[PDB]
């Protein structure tokens, strides 16, 4: 029996949590919360662990660690890494291209001036989110018709990003389909819906972003609300508060100029 260890947070072990789920895998995690920081420390080394750390994993003869060596290992056991050095290069490139955003936040997330480094991260994100959108043209998952580990990596990355700016995906309807498609997976459909699911925090309870015991909206910040309007409150079952509008006023119609 494998025992995945980590904190009771999304962190680095979330996507491996989504792969185990998706592969109907048997495992029992060793969750650690803020309180028991002393728990993991009087145990850390009594694990016969080569390179002590979190997330960890024990398959019996395999006392392994390192955040991403596990997810790949698990992805190895089932022939998911790659068949040839050619495509094994793709998965690692999708992997790494995902880690640029996953890590993008997890460097700026615990900083003092996250609020400022926040604007500059979202500035490169819409350029990164095109590399993944573009790649989905005629593709269920990043690598086509089958699922790969960097899929729960993109899902996780996409999930998190949607907390910084819940608008940074609109221009990307193919990435939103992608997310909605992973969630539409039974094994992933009955995990995000179980107790196992760890919906918070995003990083660590000590993270300026994705931190805390609760996920309220509280802070965050808009901008385009300092100008005119494009809202409407007519049959728009929203959720946030970005009042939509109508497509035109009926049909094409052209011409026109407006007035004020």
């Amino acid at each position: 029996s494998p025992i995945l260890g980590y904190w009771k947070i999304k962190g680095l072990v979330q996507p491996t949590r989504l792969l185990l789920e998706y592969l109907e895998e048997k495992y029992e995690e060793h969750l650690y919360e803020r309180d028991e920081g002393d728990k993991w420390r009087n145990k850390k080394f009594e694990l016969g662990l080569e390179f002590p750390n979190l997330p960890y994993y024990i398959d019996g003869d395999v006392k392994l660690t390192q955040s991403m060596a596990i997810i790949r290992y698990i992805a190895d056991k089932h022939n998911m890494l790659g068949g040839c050095p050619k495509e094994r290069a793709e998965i690692s490139m999708l992997e790494g291209a995902v880690l640029d955003i996953r890590y993008g936040v997890s460097r700026i997330a615990y900083s003092k001036d996250f609020e400022t480094l926040k604007v500059d991260f979202l500035s490169k994100l819409p350029e990164m989110l095109k590399m993944f959108e573009d790649r989905l043209c005629h593709k269920t998952y990043l690598n086509g018709d089958h699922v790969t580990h960097p899929d729960f990596m993109l899902y996780d990355a996409l999930d998190v990003v949607l907390y910084m700016d819940p608008m940074c995906l609109d221009a990307f309807p193919k990435l939103v389909c992608f997310k909605k498609r992973i969630e539409a997976i039974p094994q992933i459909d009955k995990y995000l819906k179980s107790s196992k699911y760890i919906a918070w925090p995003l990083q660590g309870w000590q993270a300026t972003f994705g931190g805390g015991d609760h996920p309220p909206k509280s802070d965050l910040v808009p901008r385009g609300s300092r100008r005119a309007s494009v809202g409407s409150r007519m049959h728009y079952p929203g959720a946030f508060t970005y009042s939509p509008t109508p497509v035109t006023s009926g049909i094409g119609i052209g011409m026109s100029a407006m007035g004020s």
